[PDB]
């Protein structure tokens, strides 16, 4: 929402009665991708259901689901069984923040959000490890204390069943329970400096052989926005990752224009090097069109890995 | 909707404010199929979500999703992951019609609608190629100007990633992008002769090695409906297709009765020859029952025993 | 679902006009399972849609869908295509009860509901064969006539297409239609004894080489509840199954406390032996938390005998 143009918007209230509400939201987002003059339909629908029940003025319960649905006809009127259950959680919140269990966001998304401002492109050099991103078996916390926003998460290792040598098997055939070692945590903080338009952010995450930190800053004036983000860590034992993003935005009437630069290195070789620009027209707050171009600055990476991309989108938010 | 009894009904408005509306629709449709005395559960649920944002009095935006959900227990309380994302589109519309991108109908369904009036059977001799039917990677247009309805669609070929010999592979193993050559288009027009009861329609489509035209006409007056449909084309290199449908319908009170004859030939051999009849009772606009029988006129001189079998269907349909 | 805590609650009316209504229901149910100190995310969402069209005072139609959605990331932000279409039916009801076709409950769940009162655990020694449980290609009936509740179902065998030697093949290759022999039926009765707080229940089912009956009784009085359930039958040719279950419940304010003993024997070997206890707190009718512990008394693999702690938070849509 807002400057994070690709993010979900709040849904429509379909039931409300007695501090209890049901909001149905999501989107129908038509997306045409053009690479080497060849089209791919990257359209997606999301459907989401957010229930909130006020328990008292200090406390509320929440439930949330979101699914994403796509097609891949390849030229036939095919049956398309493409579903991703993006979110499945319940939680409790109040004046001291909100805590959930189930698949939900970890702490670093609101840091990557400093530079993730484009309708389609961008966010290519800010890889989030699972516990920092969105993942199940996870306790997720968010709170806002004046000008300070904090998020945190803690993921449990997933239970599995193993034989007497440690091979993973069906429970019926197992000798004992073990786990996959995929416990982890994430933490972030954002400080908004009053009404100045200046925000800073930082965070960290760790999960088995993966770890990272992030630093960001942004400055918002009346119709202009600037931001930078830095990520550094390991994606595996002896696989370094470092990424940098810059973002700029300008708003003119109902239109928003953005540009980003994204550069990442994986194992000390460049893995992303993108300059992208876009334009997004808001007819209404829930109906928009956009056009975006990614200059892919990798070159002879493979031919396919170095191709530029044009994207054209029409987005309706439920 | 309406005379196209198997089609969706408009949904229920659940939200309407600030120039935005949300309609939730779909169906829960219980369907027992009996062939050679043997029962198959053909029940299906649809759920759909239609969003409309009024921009000004001659402009609006739309978003639409429809999913179909079924079971196939085969005698066990099974876990059933059966989903078909039937429609996923967004569009912009207004005085000059509506255009969408994403999986949506092409132009010929409104032509097949002339004879596709039964609750379960019919529509067996009017095959639509993908771009004419419903398919993704497609821009789809529809407009109604007085008594003239027009539709058009254009589908792009799908990009793929290939190796040095053109075999489709993952993007990491690929030498280059290519495409599948599945571009195409469709077009149609329907003229409704105001209150006379007469309608005429035609259309055309073309996609890769397939093409077809359709012609149709109908008469509706005072609870009676008659129609005919002709389709002719090619479904592949060296595979002609010609189909004929006739339809008649009668509405009495809350009941609707229909009959269709459908005859198709594929590569100059009869591939469908069906006479079907049905009765549908509308308890309420969104709750109905029906019974239907298809007399399959194919026989052992032209088709296998299974391909030649008749079908009884019994349904109960609730529309959300 | 009242005392049957793990069951669905009625949904929220999003549309209502002229005796036609649409309810959107379901849950978002966060569930952490801990065994031998190791955690599993058993969280689930349900989404459901119930349409009802009053036709007259004594007649209505219904349509229902429910899906269940889960994740299994295993430590990655995975794409999760996990969907179970639990219910897909339409029906007609009124004075003489309600009849449906499409995937819906058979007759025995209202009997297992005598002791299936826990938030998470319980219902481990009351196996229901498909026709008695929930399955498609089935006609389902329910009706209440004063203090007598009845349910019944009949399942057709599923048609298939076979070659000339009986092997299942695709229709285009087939010689004839056949079926898989999965026809079956179920029946059950519950009698409420007037104003006494006592109910008794019985039912039975049969489907191919599986059959069973169940007997149950319950007492409900003044924030307390007790019940028993017995199940006996066959899960396959020469494969016996016997189960029993005891349950107790106590309600104090917004809190409900339950305990169950469940013991089942499959082919004359103990296959479930569980004592569970829990506590559920209803903050609001549609938001609850719970905690539950299952003492697994089997000691036969180490894994098969492990206890479980569950913690839940449940939002009902
Ligand atoms: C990043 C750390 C931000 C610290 C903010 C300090 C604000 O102090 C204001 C003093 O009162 C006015
Ligand atoms: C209310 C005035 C806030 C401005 C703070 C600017 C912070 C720059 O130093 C960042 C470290
Ligand atoms: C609309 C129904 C018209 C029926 C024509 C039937 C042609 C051959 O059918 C066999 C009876
Ligand atoms: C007016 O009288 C009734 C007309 O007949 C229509 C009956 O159609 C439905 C038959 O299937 C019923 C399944 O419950
Ligand atoms: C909506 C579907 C309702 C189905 C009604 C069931 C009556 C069908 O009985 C068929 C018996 O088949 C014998 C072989
Ligand atoms: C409070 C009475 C408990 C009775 C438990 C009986 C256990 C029998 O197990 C048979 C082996």
């Amino acid at each position: 929402d807002g400057i994070n143009q690709s993010g979900d918007k709040a849904g429509s209230t379909v039931y409300s009665a007695k501090g209890t509400s049901l909001e149905v939201g999501g989107r129908a987002e038509a997306r045409l991708s053009l690479k080497d003059g060849k089209a791919q339909d990257n359209s997606r629908v999301r459907l989401n259901f957010l229930g909130k029940a006020e328990i008292n003025d200090s406390l509320y319960g929440v439930g949330f689901y979101e699914g994403e649905f796509t097609t891949n006809d390849q030229g036939k009127n095919a049956s398309n069984n493409s579903l991703d259950n993006r979110y499945t959680y319940a939680g409790i919140g109040g004046t001291y923040g909100e805590v959930t269990y189930g698949k939900n966001d970890g702490a670093l998304g609101v840091i990557t959000d400093f530079t993730d401002i484009m309708s389609y492109h961008g966010n290519t050099a800010a890889e989030k490890i699972a516990v920092a991103d969105r993942v199940d078996n996870m306790l997720a916390y968010k709170g806002q204390f004046g000008d300070l926003g904090v998020k945190a998460s803690y993921r449990f290792a997933d239970r599995n069943a193993v034989d007497a040598m440690g091979n993973v098997v069906t429970e019926t055939n197992a000798a004992k329970y073990s786990d996959n070692g995929e416990d982890g945590y994430s933490l972030s903080a954002i400080y908004t400096f009053g009404d100045t338009g200046f925000n800073v952010g930082a965070g960290y995450a760790d999960q088995d052989d993966q770890n990272e930190y992030m630093l960001a800053a942004s400055y918002r004036m009346e119709n202009l926005y600037f931001a930078g983000l830095f990520t550094d860590g390991e994606l595996a034992k002896d696989v370094d990752y470092t990424g940098y993003e810059l973002a700029a935005g300008y708003k003119l009437g109902q239109a928003a224009f953005t540009a980003t630069y994204n550069n990442a290195e994986t194992a000390k070789k460049t893995s992303a090097d993108n300059f992208a620009i876009d334009a997004t027209y808001y007819f209404k707050p829930n109906f928009r069109s956009y056009i975006s171009y990614q200059f892919n600055l990798l070159d002879s990476a493979s031919k396919v890995a170095s191709e530029d991309e044009l994207a054209i989108g029409l987005r309706y938010d439920f």
